[PDB]
């Protein structure tokens, strides 16, 4: 018998860390490993239906994504939904799943409203979550013995999916709740100049740990405009939130050969970077050898390196453990369709993919581990120094190494006179 | 052969102007005519399938609407739907329409957006849309020589429609877009005390020709501060949208017998109500004797008199010009799922139903007649001295009525000196 999985992904788009041609050949990958264990799905086999998450003009939709899932599912009658990726396509069609009772599957849709599962029941998210960012700030704030407030400064691209709107979002929420520090907020648009005086006044006056949602560029500029105005390493910090770590190719992401490297490298003394951990077990980098074969191959499209590519590997690992948690209902005489038994032995569970150790919590999510990038003093480079491990919720030291501090230790996230010093007797020398 | 119709409405929660209990027995009613009239729909039976656009807590939803319409499409394949009302669920609702190339009519749904028929292809509105307020301001201020401000002033109920948001975004639009003026506008919170020092300072800063949507109550307030702070009708005039004429029950909507209505009658002077044009066609006053008949016996339901009848009305006349335009197509050799040609048959046409003449236009969308009480002198009462008639856009004086101008005509939009006088020689007396 078939069983049959229903994609709803940007099939002809190919600019998305979830688009069909870097999710389509890790699926493949998939279900030739599924095809030659004759101990999963016995008796069925898995076949997919695709249709795209797509508007005419090419973006990934809130509107043509249910369309297709709705298409695809009268259709098809599917019996588990593979996608959106995107926040706003994956939105209406959870809640059309949930009301079938159908499970959907999923790397991408981290916002924090897909977290709410009494709303998005059935869905399993086998990828990065926002607020598992929250649960890493969380751990690094208590390291450091910051307890009272952070700013955090983000743009976004006119009509994109808001990437860096939902990371603050998530972020926003999480630590507020664990941590109740004050957490000061505010976007701006990365190409107008009009910004730049407001951001650094905002600093000045919100923030001491500051933690910035924007490109490689605006982030170095941010940082240049920085030390010119005095902002060091002594009483600030700026985490760059880059999860994708798309300022990193030894790593120099201060370097641009534009007459401003030796200010850019000063600058970023006081300065780390966030990232997802790249995954370090040996299957990882099998299976991105066998992914840019298949997807040049079968897929024309050439995938390069990068922690993006830990999108289309959680789908992958994603389709295997729900083949696990469907060939164990199976085994108990329940079938295919059974959409709760399915999903509950999908969450709260541990299991080995590509991407090594992953683990769904109890609410559906997988737990999340993140790197920290800071810089060695002799050289400048930066390298990572700290990795987070988002089940254990532990921070580990990564080679030795310890984290850099231009004068001695983390500066303080309350300035010594208060922030909006009123006192005349209190020097903030 | 059967002709179905799915209807997409608040099945159980009786408080909307397009609450089933009210459209219920508005549509048996125009079904029992057509039965009547044997040259309509030659050889079809019009029938009815119901969805509630509610979702558990009893409010129309953007989630439950479109889940129900899908239901109904696929086990009914209905020829046309029938609603949704409420804006957040017609939205999603008609996109889904448009896509499977089905008519959808509704007399609700008057926000802007709903007004892009590129989108909502196949969406006929027979009742008001906001945009039409817009022609109406537009009509009201090229009569009284009003070039260049206005400020718009609202407040709604936390999880709502947001009925007040809606108006004044279409009112926005197409004001700017057709007298280019500048229409300054804030929200605010009823029952926040807060909030009245900012909404007199904007009064006093931003505006002479004032709009307010808001309650009965939040509006007579605001006069009452108004009348305070020493602004009166000889350089200010408010304007209280009130569509439905919620303020309206003489008419002397400023009367509470709390201890200050000597002040709000003297506060009204400076004030004149803006709502939809009562019906005043002979049918009308049937139609609503049958209605509140019809609603007590079948659907244990109490009409209530008031404007918002006419919205059960305009599905009554809705859904006798959808008839008029399938019979129409059938008689050329079409069939009741040619939705483009029916539709095509409804844009651009004049028709006459129970709230009278009735034009479509040619966006597919009801033009929307409206009234303009004013205060008698006298008296102290309020009654309509303008009509607005959106088909023509002339505004006609009733029973030789005159405009009331509490010193003479009416303020000048922009003060002798300017909002900001900074010009020390300019004497604003
Ligand atoms: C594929 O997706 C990308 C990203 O969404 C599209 O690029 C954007 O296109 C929109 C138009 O809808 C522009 O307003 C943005 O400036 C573009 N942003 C980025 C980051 O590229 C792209 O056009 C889509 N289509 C194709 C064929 O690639
Ligand atoms: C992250 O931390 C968790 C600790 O809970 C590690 O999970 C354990 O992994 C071992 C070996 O895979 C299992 O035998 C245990 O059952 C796991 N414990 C739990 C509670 O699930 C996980 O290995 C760590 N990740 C990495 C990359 O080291
Ligand atoms: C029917 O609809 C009304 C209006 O939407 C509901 O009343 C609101 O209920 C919400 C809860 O979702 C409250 O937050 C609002 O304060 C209420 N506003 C108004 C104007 O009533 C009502 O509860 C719904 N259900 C029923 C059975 O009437
Ligand atoms: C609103 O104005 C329009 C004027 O265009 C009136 O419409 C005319 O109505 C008469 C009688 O019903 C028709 O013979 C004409 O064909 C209509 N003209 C157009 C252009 O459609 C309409 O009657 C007015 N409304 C009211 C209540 O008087
Ligand atoms: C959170 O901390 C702030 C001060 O940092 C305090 O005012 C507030 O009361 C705390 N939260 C709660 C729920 O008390
Ligand atoms: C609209 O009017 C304003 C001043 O009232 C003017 O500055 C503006 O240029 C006008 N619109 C356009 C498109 O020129
Ligand atoms: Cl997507
Ligand atoms: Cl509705």
């Amino acid at each position: 018998s078939d069983l049959t999985v229903a994609v709803v992904l940007p099939l002809t788009n190919t600019s998305y860390p979830w688009s069909w041609a870097r999710v389509g050949p890790a699926v493949e990958l998939a279900l030739a490993r599924v095809k030659a264990r004759p101990d999963l799905l016995p008796g069925w086999t898995v076949r997919m239906v695709l249709g795209s998450s797509e508007n005419a003009a090419g973006v990934c939709s809130d509107t043509a994504a249910p369309l297709a899932a709705v298409d695809l599912k009268w259709e098809h009658s599917p019996a588990v939904f593979l996608g959106p990726g995107c926040v706003y396509s994956a939105a209406p069609v959870g809640r059309f799943t949930a009301h079938w009772r159908v499970p959907l599957l999923t790397a991408g849709a981290p916002a924090l409203g897909i977290g709410v599962k009494d709303e998005y029941a059935l869905t399993t998210r086998t990828g990065p979550s926002h607020v598992k960012l929250g649960d890493f700030v969380t751990a690094l704030h208590r390291r450091l013995g910051w307890e009272h407030q952070a700013l955090v400064l983000y743009a976004d691209r006119l009509g994109d999916d808001r990437p860096c709107f939902f990371i603050v979002e998530g972020l926003y929420m999480r630590v507020r709740e664990r941590l109740n520090i004050t957490v000061n907020h505010q976007e701006f648009v990365e190409g107008d100049p009009d910004h730049y005086p407001k951001l650094l006044r905002a600093v000045r006056r919100k923030g001491r740990v500051i933690y910035i949602c924007s490109s490689p560029d605006a982030f170095r500029n941010l940082m240049l405009l920085a030390l010119n105005a005095g902002l060091t390493g002594e009483d600030y910090v700026f985490f760059h939130l880059d999860v994708f770590g798309q300022s990193l190719k030894p790593q120099k992401p201060w370097e641009r050969g534009d007459g401003q490297d030796r200010s850019a490298r000063q600058a970023f003394q006081a300065a780390k970077i966030i990232t997802y951990k790249e995954p370090d077990n040996p299957e990882y980098l099998e299976f991105l050898k066998q992914l840019k074969l298949l997807a040049d191959k079968k897929f024309n499209f050439t995938v390069e390196d990068g922690l993006k590519n830990i999108i289309p590997a959680s789908f992958h690992d994603g389709l295997l453990l729900y083949v696990q948690a469907v060939t164990e209902t199976l085994a108990q005489g329940g079938t295919v369709t059974d959409g709760e038994n399915i999903t509950q032995r999908m969450w709260n569970r541990s299991f080995q993919g590509v991407t090594g150790y992953l683990k769904i919590d109890r609410n559906g999510d997988r737990d999340t581990d993140f790197s920290l990038w800071d810089m060695d003093p002799e050289t400048g480079a930066f390298r990572v120094v700290l990795n987070y491990n988002g089940t254990s919720q532990e921070l580990m030291a990564v080679s030795e190494h310890k984290l850099y501090w231009p004068l001695g230790y983390p500066p303080p996230d309350v300035p010594k006179c208060g922030f909006d010093n009123e006192d005349p007797a209190c020097n903030q020398d």
